[PDB]
C-alpha cells in the first residue's frame, strides 16, 4: 500500500502572474486529501510551507527573483527528503514549475537512483543563459541535470544546488512549445522526449510503453512525476499561466497517470501551475482544478475500469 | 437488405430524472424515420409503447419503481420478440437504460445466441442487493445474466424474466464509472470490457477489431448494440442523466457503429438515455438529439467515406 | 532550403457565400509572411490576383458561374507555373476551393509528375454533370484527372484546361461528406483515400506513412497539398463555408503537415476556404485564421518538438 504526504508550495515568483500561489488551497478546498481517503490511501499533511519574503531580489543579468526562488526550492527540497524518509509518497501541490528543483532534489536526496517523468508543453531546460524570458518556472530542468554542470553560472539563491539526475534519466511527454536553445540542448543531450509529434504518430498507449520501458528496462527504480497541468489542452486545464493549444487529452493525461500508477514505483508527485486567477470565468476554474484532482487520484490507484476492495460484494 | 422495425419506449422510471421520456418524441421530430427511408432502409413504426402507470409502487428494500421498471421491459420484450418475429432489426428508442432488460430479453426469444456489444460509461451490471443508488437503470445487465441467477432477489415486476446471455456473450465499451461492486462482478465473471483505458490504450480501431473478433470468432451470431448515449463524451451527448467526462468521441461513435453495421449481423439496437430537458440550452438538446441520430443512421449503412446506390453515376 | 512565392487569390464564385475572397487579407493580416520569415524561410510576395468582374455569366445547366470561376484559375495556374519557374514554393491563400484547378494546373506545368495531397471533408470531384449544387469548388478533381476526360461537357471559362493527374496521383484526407456520384467515381477510378474512418481505424500516424509511401514509394517527386481549413473539424475552423463535425483535430492538422515538410518534397500550397464572414464571433473569425496560419507554418518546417539555428546555444 501506497503511503502519501502532501506539501503545499504556494509559490509564485518562478514566473509573473501571481494566481498559482494559491494552487494548494484551491486543490485542496475541491476535496483532493478527502477523496485520497475515500480510495486506497493512508494521507500525511505536512501543510502548506511558509515562504518569507525575500523583497531584495534584484535581477541576475535577466533571470528574476532568484533568491526568492531558489530559498523556496531549498526549502522544499528539504521538506521533500523528510517526507521520503518517513516512507511516504510526496505529493507536492503548486505554486509554479520553479519548484520543482526542490522537489527532484530532496527526492534524490533519499532515492539518487530516481527516473523523471516530465508532463508539459514546455522542457522548461533553458539555463540562466539561454534564458530570453528570465523565469525561472523555465529553467528548472537546466539545474538538475549533470551534464550541464559548467553551463550554470551562479545564481544568488542556486548555491545550495547539486544536480541530481542524468540526460538519461528524465522522458519528456507533451512538448509543444519548445525554445530554440531548449531544443539545442534536448538534441544533444540525446534526452528522450515525446512531443505532441511523437504521440500523434504513435498513439499514447505505445508512448507510455516505450516511456517505462525506457526508465524501467535495465533495473527497477522510483518515478518522480512532475506533472505541469499545462500539458494537457487548454480546453481541460486554462486555468494556467502558459497554455498551450494542441495539448494532451483528459484521457490522455489520465492513461499516463494510471500507467505509472500500474508501475507500483511512483515516489515524488509534483502537481504544478494551476492558477485559479488566471480562469476567464468561475466554471474554467473549476474545469482546471477538477482535471488536477483527477489526474492526482489516478496516480495513487483510480481506475476508469472500476476499482473494489477485497471482499465477496455478492 | 436490412429491414426496420422501430419502437417507440418513453419510459423514466428506471431513474429519478422524468425528461427522458420524451426521447423518443425528440429523435423522432429530428426525421430519423425520414433519413432512415433516404438511405437504404425499409422504415417500420410499431408506434410508442403505451406504458400504464403504476402508481401503487413502492421500493423493494431500495431498488425504485420496480414494478413499473418490470412492467415496461415486459412489454418492450413482446414488442421486441414481434418485430424480430416479423424478420425486422429492432430499433428501440429510449427511454431510460432498465428497458434493456425488455429489449434484449425479447431478441432473445427469436434469437437465443445474441451477442450484445454494450456501449456505456456504466456497467448497468448492479444487482438490486449491490445498488446504492436504487436506480434500475443501473442494474439491466445483472437480471441477464445466467451467472447471476442466484443473486437476484424476487423483485416485484421482474418474475416474467429470465436471464438470456451468459458471461461471454457481452462486450462492453467506453467504461469510466464503474461502482465497486460492478468491479468485482466483472472481474469475478471474466467478462470482456474496453474502459476508456483499454480505448485509449489500444485506439478504437484494434477495439473493435478485438470484440467483434471475440464475439463472432467462433461463428456468426446476431449482434444486440444497447448504446447509452452517456457512453460517448458529454461535449457530444450533454443532454442526460449520467454524463462522464472522458468519454468516446463523436468520430469513435461512429466507427463502432460503422464497423458493427458492416458485419451485416446487426440484430437489434437501443438508442438510450437522451433526456432533452437536461440540456443547458436548446443548442446542447440539438447536439444530443443530433449525435444519436448520427450514430444511428450509421448503423443501418451510413458511412463516412460516402455511399452510392447500384447505377453507373458517370 | 525552402523558397516561398506567396499569391494572393481573393475569389469567391466557386460557391455561394462571398466572405471567402478576404481570407488572403485576414492570413496576411494575421502575420503570415512575417512569421514565415521569422522561420528559415526567404519569402516573396507575388500579390493579391486582380480578378476582373464578369458580369454576364449565367448558369450553364445548372453549373454556376462558369466564366468567372474558369477565368480566375486561369490566371492562377499562370502565377502558379510562374512562381514554381522562379524555383519557389507556391503559396496560393484563397479564395474558394475552385482555384485548384489552376493551382494544380500551374503547378504541373513546370512539374508533370507531382503528386497531390488533398485535406477535406469533401472528395471535390463532382463533374458538371454529377453536381447537384452547380457550385465549382465541389467540382475541381473532376477536371483535372485524364480519366475523366470523356466525361467533363464543355464548360465555358475551361477550355484552356487539360487534365494533368491520374487517379493514381492522388491521395484524400479527411472525407466525410461525400455525394454518391462522388463515391461511385471514387471506388471506381480507385482513388487513395483515408476517410475520418481510416484515420479513426489506423491513426494518424499510419495514415501519414501509408499516404507519403504510396506517393513516393516508387520514385521521390514534387508534392502539392491542397488543403481545405474544412477538413479539420469546425472546432478548430468554424469560419467556413461547409462545415462538417467530425473533423481532423488541430494536432492531426499539424501532424499530416509536420510529415510533409519532412520530405523536402513540398512543391506546391493551397491554404482554401477561410471564410472570415461565416464566423458567428469574433474568436470563432481569430480560433480559424490561427489554425490556417499554424498549418501553413508546419509546412514550412516549424515543428512541434521544436527548431534551432545550426549553432551551439551554450
Ligand atoms: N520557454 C518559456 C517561454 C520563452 C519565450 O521566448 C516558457 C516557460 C514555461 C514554464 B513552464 O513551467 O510553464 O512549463 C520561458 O519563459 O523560458
Ligand atoms: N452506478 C450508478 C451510480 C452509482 C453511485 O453509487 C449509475 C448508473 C447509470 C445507469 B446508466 O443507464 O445511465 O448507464 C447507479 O445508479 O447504479
Ligand atoms: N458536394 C457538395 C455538396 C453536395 C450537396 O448535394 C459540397 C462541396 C464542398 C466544396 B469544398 O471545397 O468545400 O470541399 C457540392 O456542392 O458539390
Ligand atoms: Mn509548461
Ligand atoms: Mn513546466
Ligand atoms: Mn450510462
Ligand atoms: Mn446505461
Ligand atoms: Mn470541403
Ligand atoms: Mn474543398
Amino acid at each position: 500500500s501506497r503511503t502519501i504526504g502532501i506539501i503545499g508550495a504556494p509559490f509564485s515568483k518562478g514566473q509573473p502572474r501571481g494566481g498559482v500561489e494559491e494552487g494548494p488551497t484551491v486543490l485542496r478546498k475541491a476535496g483532493l486529501l478527502e477523496k485520497l481517503k475515500e480510495q486506497e490511501c493512508d494521507v500525511k499533511d505536512y501543510g502548506d510551507l511558509p515562504f518569507a519574503d525575500i523583497p531584495n531580489d534584484s535581477p541576475f543579468q535577466i533571470v528574476k527573483n532568484p533568491r526568492s526562488v531558489g530559498k523556496a526550492s531549498e526549502q522544499l527540497a528539504g521538506k521533500v527528503a523528510e517526507v521520503k524518509k518517513n516512507g511516504r509518497i510526496s505529493l507536492v501541490l503548486g505554486g509554479d514549475h520553479s519548484l520543482a528543483i526542490g522537489s527532484i532534489s530532496g527526492h534524490a536526496r533519499v532515492h539518487p537512483d530516481l527516473g523523471v517523468i516530465w508532463v508539459d508543453a514546455h522542457t522548461d531546460i533553458n539555463t540562466p543563459l539561454t534564458t530570453t524570458s528570465g523565469n525561472l518556472h523555465g529553467q528548472p530542468v537546466s539545474f538538475l541535470l549533470k551534464e550541464l554542470k559548467g553551463k550554470i553560472p551562479d545564481v544568488p539563491g542556486f548555491s545550495w544546488v547539486t544536480p541530481c539526475i542524468s540526460a538519461k534519466d528524465i522522458v519528456y511527454i507533451g512538448l509543444r512549445d519548445v525554445d530554440p536553445g531548449e531544443h539545442y540542448i534536448l538534441k544533444t543531450l540525446g534526452i528522450k522526449y515525446f512531443s505532441m509529434t511523437e504521440v500523434d504518430r504513435l498513439g499514447i498507449g505505445k508512448v507510455m510503453e516505450e516511456t517505462l520501458s525506457y526508465l524501467l528496462g535495465r533495473k527497477k527504480r522510483p518515478i518522480h512525476l512532475s506533472f505541469d497541468v499545462d500539458g494537457l489542452d487548454p480546453s481541460f486545464t486554462p486555468a494556467t499561466g502558459t497554455p498551450v493549444v494542441g495539448g494532451l487529452t483528459y484521457r490522455e493525461g489520465l492513461y499516463i497517470t494510471e500507467e505509472i500508477y500500474k508501475t507500483g514505483l511512483l515516489s515524488g508527485l509534483d502537481i504544478m501551475e494551476v492558477n485559479p486567477s488566471l480562469g476567464k470565468t468561475p466554471e474554467e476554474v473549476t474545469r482546471t482544478v477538477n482535471t488536477a484532482v483527477a489526474i492526482t487520484l489516478a496516480c495513487f490507484g483510480l481506475a476508469r475500469e472500476g476499482n473494489h476492495k477485497p471482499i465477496d460484494y455478492l
